[PDB]
């Protein structure tokens, strides 16, 4: 409905980046989901999550999630909120957001838009 932003949780991409407290559950819009190079072991698929004002593109789908991706529940301009996630830190200092459990709010059809202008979020 009007004011689309109003359905994301605006400001909780900094949140997870600058405070990393994992009691919030938000709800994020994905913009866009690829594979990542994985050789031989489950696919793995990378995520470019938008909260509104911001896009993160350091999400991980936990290999668990899989199927949402794959039977195509979960893609570009769906509305998802995050239950479970943890962050991981590499040994060069990025941060990857591992998404554990996610449920669907609004399909990707019956949103069909990237909602507000969402801009990287740097570091
Ligand atoms: O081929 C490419 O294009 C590519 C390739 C990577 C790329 C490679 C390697 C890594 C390292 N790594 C790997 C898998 C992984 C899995 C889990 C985890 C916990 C629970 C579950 C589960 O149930 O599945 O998984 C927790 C931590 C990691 C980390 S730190 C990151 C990223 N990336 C990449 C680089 C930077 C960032 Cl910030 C991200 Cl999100 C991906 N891109």
């Amino acid at each position: 409905g009007s004011h689309m932003v109003g359905q994301l949780s605006r400001g909780a991409i900094a949140a997870i980046m600058q405070k990393g407290d994992t009691n919030i559950k938000p709800i994020l819009q994905v913009i866009n989901i690829r594979p990542i190079t994985t050789g031989n072991s489950p696919p793995r698929y990378r995520l470019l999550m938008s909260d509104g004002l911001n896009t993160l593109s350091s999400f991980m789908l936990a290999t668990q999630l899989n199927p949402l991706v794959e039977e195509e529940q979960l893609s570009s301009n769906c509305v998802c909120q995050i239950h479970r996630f943890i962050v991981n830190t590499l040994k060069d200092g990025r941060r990857v957001v591992i998404l554990m459990e996610l449920e669907v709010l609004k399909s990707a059809e019956a949103v069909g838009v990237k909602i507000g202008n969402p801009v990287p979020y740097n570091e």
